[PDB]
């Protein structure tokens, strides 16, 4: 195995394969698949439920071969490099050699027939869509998501077609994210659930382009394929709720206002609430919102705002971050709370649309 | 105790008081004359400043939580003007339509610094204290046994203010005159307080005690505690007679001490230096059997020798310096090396050899 990339041509692919890699339990998963065949070079960086896969041209001379290096090890000597440094590099047995103008480096290496290999997998659905698209349906719902919960399945991120739209839910059991996209296909029903560091890689790799994201989904795995970028992930087997039964089935009470007036309104009262449970007390009336808090120091915060609201007064208490979560994935104008009682969940949506829509757990406080 | 006065006016000065027990989580608020003054401590050093109040107050102080109080301010729109007010045991804090009650703690239990004499008293500007401490700052010991090297020296000499700094494996000194005749004194200056008085630098006021070391600049007023300890001579340190001299481009020298340190061990990062005739070799390998090598074009001419070093001492002094080109001066392979600047002599680094 030879060959000869420029440094910028190799750091961005280099930093995209390391993606799935903190502590390897074993020496193969901190290393990257290297290999050259048919004038180009493939990476992969893995960690057995996922793969990340980069394909880089090559201009230089070149021989074919694979080998697997250290990721940290290589990824710093490259960028370590000054800009525009031609790196060579040469397979030579145990070790890979590393040359850049008098810039000598030598690492170690795990035999290429030992890296983990994803088995194949039949597609069973495929879709073409922005990365705009993709990047809205994820940042919507990934606050969400469970954190290390006994209940794995709701650890990661529901991924749902149904007709000319891409869904993605998101549940902790406390609170709850959905949001739809359009993307001009017709497309059959699947409902699959990708892992917590699957949605962190398809969000990685969006650098913001026009490259079309192409989405191949089977039975058990995912792929996402981004200019030179190909990413596979293995997919959560498990009975993920619905979020249909979630929604508030009768939101009586509407109340809309300015998404950042209630940001901050909410941001100044959290500081005086309690440290452990995070409460907020909200009180409703004709055109005006109270939002008051207190902690067991026997401090107390209030705000008042102006808001479109014509229903009946109800007090009702809910997690201030929580709601401070919600509103800051909405980064809209006008926010719209749909209220029930103080014993039913609240339903929180974009003023103008009804695309993304959140829910939140009542509190007693 | 009542004031009203703009979130800007505020803004600064509760940044400032917040940088340095339950009463010390909270801030001192002093209205008199016509200022307020904030005061926050942690016992050892302690942060003053004064705001202008020009609309209707009441004089009186109390004591409010830092964090909190500071998150209120901070947390309102820009242009808000904050109705303050003392209330008993609470503290009314009034902006628009936004309401703050805040637990209160007697001002006269706040923990206030013994009283002390100045004995020796410079002005010098602010561009130059903060030149003084960050040429040095990174040579503090951290949290060692010997807690007068858990600092920083501030030395006065002829017309000269200088800081030196120590953990015993490496030292850094750094001399900027100040146009001023001085006494010759040497205090040691507590770490925390040494990177306080950095964050707070129009020239600088400086008064030193018997015990404490005081700064005036603007409104601010910072005074600490002094370490009470035998600081060791800088002058002893350096090599008696560093008669071989390499001369090296400092980023060039750091990048190829950083690419190297990659692959040397993970624990104690250290890196082999071959030196010779107007070239510099830089080598390191692991327990991996891993290795880097970097060779360099550099001024030298004496004789060869092998010479280790720990990567992130020499980094360090390679970040301080700043320069176009490094001048390492060498004895042999088992004596310190002193690192300085090609075209100036205003600071001087002493790192020991590494075994490798
Ligand atoms: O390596 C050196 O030149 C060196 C020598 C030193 N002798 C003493 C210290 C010291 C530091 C260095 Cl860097 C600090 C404590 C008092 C005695
Ligand atoms: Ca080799
Ligand atoms: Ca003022
Ligand atoms: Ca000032
Ligand atoms: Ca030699
Ligand atoms: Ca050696």
């Amino acid at each position: 195995m030879k060959f000869t990339v420029e440094r910028e041509h190799l750091l961005k692919p280099l930093q995209q394969v390391s993606g799935p890699l903190g502590r390897p339990t074993l020496p193969i998963l901190g290393n990257l698949l290297l290999q050259v065949a048919d004038g180009t070079l493939s990476l992969t960086g893995t960690d057995l439920e996922m793969e990340m896969v980069a394909r880089v041209a090559l201009v230089q001379p070149h021989e074919p071969g694979a080998t697997t290096v250290p990721a940290r090890k290589f990824f710093d000597i490259c960028r370590g490099l000054p800009e525009g440094a031609e790196i060579a590099v040469q397979l030579e047995g145990e070790r890979m050699l590393v040359r850049s103008g008098r810039s000598r480096f030598s690492l170690s290496t795990l035999p290429a027939a030992d890296f983990p290999n994803l088995d194949d997998w039949q597609s069973e659905v495929e879709f073409t869509l922005p990365q705009a698209t993709m990047k809205r349906l994820i940042e919507a719902t990934q606050f969400s998501m469970a954190h290390q919960d006994v209940r794995y399945y709701l650890n990661g991120m529901l991924f749902e077609t149904e007709g000319e739209e891409l869904r993605t839910v998101a549940t902790d059991g406390h609170r709850l994210a959905v949001c739809s996209m359009p993307i001009g296909q017709s497309l059959p029903s699947h409902s699959v659930i990708v892992p917590r560091k699957g949605v962190i890689e398809l969000m990685r790799m969006l650098d913001g382009g026009d490259n079309p994201l192409r989405v191949q989904i089977g039975s058990n795995n995912i792929r996402a394929h981004v200019g030179d970028f190909i990413f596979t992930s293995k997919l959560v087997d498990g009975r993920f709720p619905d979020y249909r039964r979630v929604l508030p089935k009768n939101p009586d009470k509407h109340l809309e206002a300015g998404c950042d007036l209630l940001k901050q309104a909410f941001a100044r009262a959290a500081i005086l609430s309690n440290e452990k449970f995070r409460g907020v007390r909200l009180y409703v009336s004709e055109n005006q919102l109270k939002i008051t808090a207190n902690n067991p120091e026997q401090e107390e915060a209030e705000e008042i705002l102006d808001v479109t609201y014509s229903g009946a007064e109800m007090e009702i208490g809910f997690n201030v971050s929580y709601v401070l979560d919600v509103l800051n994935a909405l980064k809209c104008e006008n926010v719209r709370m749909m209220l029930t009682d103080s014993v039913s969940s609240v339903q929180i949506e974009d003023a103008a649309s009804q695309s993304a829509a959140y829910v939140v757990m009542p509190m007693r406080l």
